[PDB]
């Protein structure tokens, strides 16, 4: 029994059906001519003219219900071109004809057929093909205006807004994308996302096209949310250096100020936190942007205000027990000259602003590194270090790794985790005790012994990179990003443990394999909750160690791919954590629960082999024997894992020596001399001589230490120019040495010379050679210069280096 429903609609479904065999499956010059080729891909193009008037036009009512229940249902056991199999023809469309391919995109909307799997390939949901950004830019000009028309289904609104975030903006002189926005400024929470993908993308928002049309659809959003755009405009966006970007977001932050103050006072507190409206006047006095723009600095002082030895003690209480300020390289200063006999009695007490803590280290090593010894940096080390010990006392006894898979499915030892961890007044405390443990564990490498962290509050110290970063993983599952700040300030207390040599070594042993396993578990979910947009993936013994053995496999295939600063590939990370996250996927496979399996290469394990690993651990592989070796594609995958990778304890180096002698077909002779190159260099490393990531190759000045120097008026010559040259490379230099974001991380990793201590980079100050770029460490030729063979090696006309 056909309706006559029924009957038309197959009958025009089934001719898109044969017009495309034959445009992708029939060749171009053999059955077919051009001239007979202009006129059979114009058969397609007014027919497809057809299907788009009959489902919009409203008169054809019985026809639209019956595609419907069609495309959701699959042929009559194959006797039909199913609505699968078509869609295979029109992917292969996108290129020879593009503007063909932007009238089927138009046909599946109106059906409701939103289906995300077709919808990523002809947008790439994380030189350039030039018939695809047609298309590519063609069908996110036509989804946007699909949502703006029935926008009462919010599953849609959520995915185009953080998925797409540089093409939705980038879009904006459309009257299709123009009337997406729109109704997101109409819309209470659907405004609240939009502005959470742009401090995710500030990294390319940097052009001077695309910057202008941000304010554009920046410029009027709800008054729910004009709290979150003025943490924006001051953080992120007011410092470039477009004198017509610095002086049209005036006109925008002044302006959501003064709607405020005519509105409630009831919503508009809890709307900008008192907690958060002193860190803002704080950016603003250390650098010169309040004295800059002076209208914006004289709305934000009226809304506050409507909502002598022992003299001066009490002075400086009124900014450091308090909630939180802006005054933090202003607050640092004040607690300094504090009598310096009493720091814990006038530091350690009911609450002190643990931001005044962390910004409190730094200032007392410059102090350190000039002359005597710090009132200020001593008694902040006895602080930074007791309050981390008893969040751990208050962690739970026996520790099991962190699964966002399969969360409570293991026990009910997730129960005391989200009351006792899980407060969001213990939330807030991590990452205000995070900045503490970043800037301790960089001036390490150039303190004296006193400050050095103890033995015996080591394993404390292992203990709370684990747990604060998986603080980071709970609240991406629940409520939204941490802050994106607390993304970063969380990420550099685990960068700086794993360079140590004190605190490496413990991640190491036998008692922490859930701890070594969970930041594996935790990396991975922080670099796929934010790179791998939904359906996709990154590139293209008990069972948790090896789910945390096949999870550091992926993301070193993806430091060619995702994590390379610059691909295209890396448009989706905000490039604020490539520096971060590029260092610690690195040494996370440097651990011997991990590194065995990390240098088999991927085309290995689809072939026969897989022996069994013992180690008194999980995965203890032999090395790779010399007969897999003999494929040029399976040989260039095993010296991508040993570069990147580095070795380890001596006896591995040894290992890699063998492996390579006997495959010295001249495909494969020629990719092998550049492999000894290689191993040879990680012995020529300053410190630890086999890490690239704490490291890179020594170089040696062929220019002299000047003379210049060394007088009574020449050793004030030194003291100058010191504090010049060091916030240049701050700017100016490019950071292959440097991970984290801090500030004075000078460091030139030129030997003294029989080789000793490390030279700092305020001693060399005029050492290095004009060859080279700021401060981008790598081979140019002129690494060891003549004057470091011959005193070194005493000739003038752990490794056995000798030996090699």
């Amino acid at each position: 029994k056909n309706l006559p429903e029924e009957t038309f609609s197959r009958f025009l479904l089934q001719l898109v059906g044969i017009l495309l065999e034959d445009i992708v499956t029939k060749q171009l010059k053999v059955e077919m001519s051009e001239q007979q080729h202009t006129f059979y891909c114009q058969e397609l193009g007014t027919l497809l003219m057809c299907l788009i008037h009959i489902f919009k036009s409203g008169m054809f009512r019985r026809i639209t219900a019956a595609a419907t229940r069609l495309f959701r249902s699959d042929g009559c056991g194959g006797s039909f071109y199913t609505l699968d199999s078509l869609n295979l023809r029109a992917r292969s469309m996108i290129t020879t004809h593009p503007a063909l391919v932007l009238l089927w995109c138009q046909i599946l909307l109106l059906v409701n057929h939103t289906d995300y799997r077709w919808w990523a390939e002809v947008q790439q949901t994380p030189l350039g093909m030039c018939n695809r950004e047609i298309v590519r830019r063609g069908a996110l000009i036509l989804f946007c205006d699909y949502v703006c028309q029935n926008l009462h289904d919010s599953e849609h609104l959520t995915w185009l807004i953080v998925n797409h975030i540089q093409d939705l903006i980038s879009l904006s002189h459309e009257p299709p994308v123009q009337d997406f926005i729109s109704a997101v400024h109409r819309n209470s929470a659907a405004s609240g996302l939009f502005i959470q993908a742009i401090q995710s993308r500030c990294e390319n928002l940097s052009t001077p096209t695309m910057l202008k049309k941000t304010l554009q659809c920046l410029e009027g959003i709800h008054l729910s949310q004009s709290g979150a755009v003025l943490t924006l405009y001051v953080d992120r966006l007011l410092c470039t250096p477009f004198r017509v970007l610095a002086r049209m977001v005036d006109i925008l932050a002044c302006r959501r100020v003064e709607m405020l103050l005519a509105a409630n006072l009831q919503s508009s507190m809890a709307q900008l936190p008192m907690e958060e409206l002193n860190r803002i006047q704080e950016y603003l006095q250390s650098s010169g942007l309040a004295q800059r723009h002076q209208r914006l600095y004289s709305l934000l002082d009226r809304f506050r205000l409507s909502t002598d030895k022992d003299w001066y003690v009490h002075l400086v209480k009124s900014q450091c027990w308090t909630r939180s300020d802006s005054a933090l390289l202003e607050g640092a200063e004040l607690v300094n000259r504090i009598p310096a006999e009493d720091m814990n009695a006038f530091m350690m007490n009911s609450e002190f602003n643990l931001s005044l803590l962390a910004p409190c280290l730094s200032l007392g090593m410059s102090e350190i590194s000039g002359g005597q010894k710090s009132a200020l940096f001593e008694a902040a080390r006895e602080v930074t270090l007791a309050r981390v010990s008893g969040t751990v006392q208050q962690l739970p006894a026996v520790h099991h790794v962190f699964q966002p898979e399969l969360p409570a499915e293991p026990a009910a030892y997730w129960s005391k985790l989200n009351d006792l961890f899980g407060d969001a007044a213990l939330y807030q405390s991590l990452p205000t005790l995070a900045r503490a443990l970043a800037q301790y564990l960089v001036v390490v490498s150039k303190l004296p012994s006193h400050l050095h962290l103890p033995p015996e509050k080591e394993k404390d110290i292992v203990k709370f990179v684990v747990a604060t970063l998986e603080a980071l993983s709970w609240h991406l599952i629940h409520e939204q990003i941490p802050l994106s700040l607390d993304l970063q300030a969380g990420l550099d207390c685990c960068c700086l443990a794993l360079q140590l040599p004190g605190l490496w070594s413990v991640v190491s042993s036998t008692e922490f394999v859930t701890h070594a396993c969970s930041l594996i578990h935790c990396v991975h979910f922080i670099l796929e909750a934010v790179a791998v947009q939904p359906g996709e993936q990154l590139l293209s013994n008990p069972k948790y160690i090896t789910a945390a053995c096949e999870m550091v496999a992926e993301m070193v295939e993806s430091l060619q791919s995702v994590l390379a600063l610059g691909h295209k590939r890396n448009s989706g990370v905000p490039a604020f954590l490539t520096p971060l996250l590029r260092n610690i996927i690195i040494s996370l496979a440097r651990l011997p629960l991990v590194n065995s399996y990390t240098r088999v290469p991927p085309l290995v394990w689809k072939l026969g082999w897989s022996p069994k690993p013992g180690g008194d651990f999980g995965t203890a592989f032999p090395e790779i024997p010399v007969e897999f070796l003999q494929e040029k594609e399976v040989f260039k995958e095993f010296i991508y894992r040993i570069n990147t990778l580095g070795w380890t304890s001596r006896t591995q180096f040894e290992e890699t020596w063998a492996t390579l002698l006997g495959v010295l077909r001249t495909q494969i002779n020629v990719l092998a001399v550049q492999a000894i190159t290689s191993l040879v260099l990680s012995a020529m490393t300053v410190p630890v001589a086999g890490n690239p990531a704490v490291s890179c190759l020594e170089q040696q000045p062929r220019n002299k230490p000047l003379k210049a120097l060394d007088t009574r008026f020449g050793r004030k010559l030194s003291i100058i120019r010191g504090i010049v040259e060091q916030e240049i490379q701050a700017m100016v230099s490019k950071r292959e040495n440097i991970a984290t974001h801090h500030l004075y991380q000078a460091w030139d990793p030129v030997p003294s010379l029989t080789t000793g201590a490390l030279i700092s980079h305020e001693k060399l100050l005029l050492q290095i050679n004009p060859e080279r770029e700021l401060g981008s460490m790598s081979y140019k030729l002129g690494q060891v210069s003549i004057h470091s063979v011959w005193l070194g090696n005493s000739i003038t006309p752990g490794v056995d280096i000798h030996s090699c």
